[PDB]
């Protein structure tokens, strides 16, 4: 490319390596991403620069040039992961919980207005800024490609945030399964340990169905008729939400079990979810 100067690598993503690079052109500090690369690729990327809202992070170019996809982002602190990592001794506070919860389903009402899902969410794909804002990072090709087993890295891509739905083998994915992964991220948030740390699809759902209760036709018409669910399945009892997520608040409690309803048409929407009593005293705070 010869036009920027990579002044360090900070991440690789699913799809390819990020650097902080500087312009040279214009002393303008960004994330460059490098996908190796098909058309459709391109064309899906492209859709991504009308998709500017203040909590999805600034596709300011894309250049498709020899054979990879370069991607110019504005440039960010951190990610969530290391934040919550950083804090995990001391917890996160509530009323930045509450800010991050709010700007995440602001960002998400955005994209599923949009009708375009993010199908990855996970503390590794938010990014802060000093100034107490989070953004939604690394999708737009999920739709055309799914979200593939393993990173260009070969690294495991993560279950634990996965919608009951797609593990039971569901093709048609609603805007429902970004709201279940912001829930796990919630409670994460809260709880400082992951909600289900499955290390498989089955580990993954059993996980689920430990905490939540075996999904019926009751709680979800037409489960049992998913592809890979099978009658073998435990049938666990639904545990409470009060053992779940301590010390959140009723609010909170109630919020996160709309969020982790199992039926996605039960589901509560992001823009219900920002109407959501939890938020009536929601502030902005910072790291």
């Amino acid at each position: 490319m010869e036009n920027f100067q990579k002044v360090e690598k900070i991440g690789e993503g699913t799809y390819g390596v990020v650097y902080k690079a500087r312009n040279k052109l214009t002393g303008e500090v960004v994330a460059l991403k490098k996908i190796r690369l098909p058309s459709t690729a391109i064309r899906e990327i492209s859709l991504l620069k009308e998709l500017n809202h203040p909590n999805i992070v600034k596709l300011l170019d894309v250049i498709h040039t020899e054979n990879k996809l370069y991607l110019v982002f504005e440039f960010l602190h951190q990610d969530l992961k290391k934040f919550m990592d950083a804090s995990a001794l001391t917890g996160i506070p509530l009323p930045l919980i509450k800010s991050y919860l709010f700007q995440l389903l602001q960002g998400l009402a955005f994209c599923h207005s949009h009708r375009v899902l993010h199908r990855d969410l996970k503390p590794q794909n938010l990014l802060i800024n000093t100034e107490g804002a989070i953004k939604l990072a690394d999708f737009g090709l999920a739709r055309a490609f799914g979200v593939p087993v393993r990173t260009y890295t070969h690294e495991v891509v993560t279950l634990w945030y996965r919608a009951p739905e797609i593990l039971l083998g569901c093709k048609y994915y609603s805007t429902a399964v970004d709201i279940w992964s912001l829930g796990c991220i919630f409670a994460e948030m809260v709880t400082r340990r992951a909600l289900f740390p499955g290390d498989s699809e089955i580990d993954q759902l059993f996980r689920i169905f430990r905490t939540l209760g075996t999904p019926d036709e009751v709680v979800w018409p037409g489960v049992t008729s998913m592809p890979d669910y099978k009658p073998s399945f435990p049938k666990w009892a639904r545990q409470d939400f009060s053992k779940v997520v301590p010390p959140l608040d009723e609010d909170g409690r109630s919020l996160l079990s709309q969020m982790l309803h199992y039926d996605p048409n039960k589901r509560i929407s992001a823009k219900a979810a920002l109407a959501h009593p939890f938020f009536q005293d929601v502030t902005k705070p910072v790291p």
